[PDB]
């Protein structure tokens, strides 16, 4: 019965990595899929799961 | 925030009235139409517009 | 303030008239031309132009 | 719902670093990525993400 | 006032011609040309100088 | 500011008094010159220009 975040544009220009504290997937009943990062001062940034660069940058999270 | 808050399920009994601090409609880009209530303890609570008891607490916040 | 409001998206169903208070074009160099209500709180919602009670909301909200 | 605030073009001069008080970047829909800058007695400014001054700016802030 | 007003887009869907009241010319210094219909509510809108709409109206207003 | 952008070709010759300053803004990033925008107790915009001293520390003042 609450609210649920999605994501409806991307950002093209890559964030700062070093900025970069956690991150998360938008819900599956979302109309577009998404990753959203949250920076070091709760920033929060739609990313796009399919591209390249956003992948290496989870892998860089979690290694 | 970039992300936008949506709605897939309406609550099923009425809400104390005393709690309800401010409402909002949800985005036109969402793909269910609701009515989302905020309270007291800073909840977001999801509506049905269509309901009757959903509408005169609209009404009667609008008012005084 | 150097930024500027714009709309991608708008209200399925109408909006109590009563609640209504202003109104305003958004600018031209938005993408998506857009009326925008202002409830008697400021809650602001995005409209569509070629539909009609959007219209006649601007109509009426304008003469006397 | 709600209109979310675009930019259009960018600000030549740099900021006094010691009245800016947050900053954050524009939404995904906007036809030019921008980035926001917030004073303390709250000013917004529309500044340029590639051009170099604009990011020691956020990598100050964000890293502090 | 020194402050000069200035257009930099121009609306695209033509005013309901019943809601205008009066009309006025950007300064020349401004770097683009536009008019500016002004509403019964302090409405105002810039527009084109070259589509014939725009000169329709000027007319209409100036045949009093 | 929806429809019209205020834009400044020339600045003020001699300082403002202090005590008539209420409010600040710097313009927008696509008027063709730079400027700061004093806003006065009886409500009139000044133009000065963002290089000369006095008009600095009457926003670093201003914003402390």
């Amino acid at each position: 019965s609450d609210t649920t975040p999605c994501c409806f544009a991307y950002i093209a220009r890559p964030l700062p990595r070093a900025h970069i504290k956690e991150y998360f997937y938008t819900s599956g009943k979302c109309s577009n899929p998404a990753v959203v990062f949250v920076t070091r001062k709760n920033r929060q940034v739609c990313a796009n799961p399919e591209k390249k660069w956003v992948r290496e940058y989870i892998n860089s999270l979690e290694m």
